[PDB]
């Protein structure tokens, strides 16, 4: 199954991506953070196929996330950002620091998991 982690400081909205991507067949939740520092340390312990990351969060942004899941970790998650904020400079900097698709609210669930199924199963060396 697709294994799944949300990194949200919305907890309302944690709870219903949680529960929408649990009542799919194919995915499975593994662990939810509530902000960038939170999010690292579940990496560490979690190997999600999937991450899904909020920009704007307390104590380390998802920017500042997603930079450090390429520099620092061994396993990494295809990253989609699932973000109010989609400013130019924002999105053209989430796709230099490797996350493979940005998705703004607001949304509706069943485009999200569409993506979550194409970015799992994705490269260009055969
Ligand atoms: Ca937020």
């Amino acid at each position: 199954s697709i294994k799944v982690c949300i990194a949200d400081d919305n907890r309302e909205l944690v709870s219903l991506l949680d529960e929408y991507i649990s009542s799919q067949p194919d995915m499975e939740v593994i662990g939810t953070a509530y902000n960038g520092q939170d999010c690292l340390q579940m990496l560490e312990e979690k190997r999600p196929d999937i991450l899904l990351l909020d920009i704007i969060m307390p104590h380390l942004d998802g920017l500042a996330v997603l930079e450090r899941i390429r520099a620092g970790f061994e396993h990494q998650p295809n990253v989609i950002m699932l973000t109010a904020f989609g400013q130019e400079d924002v999105t053209k900097k989430a796709v230099e620091l490797g996350a493979s698709y940005f998705i703004l609210k607001p949304f509706d669930m069943e485009n999200l998991a569409h993506h979550i199924r194409q970015v799992y199963g994705k490269t260009p060396v055969v």
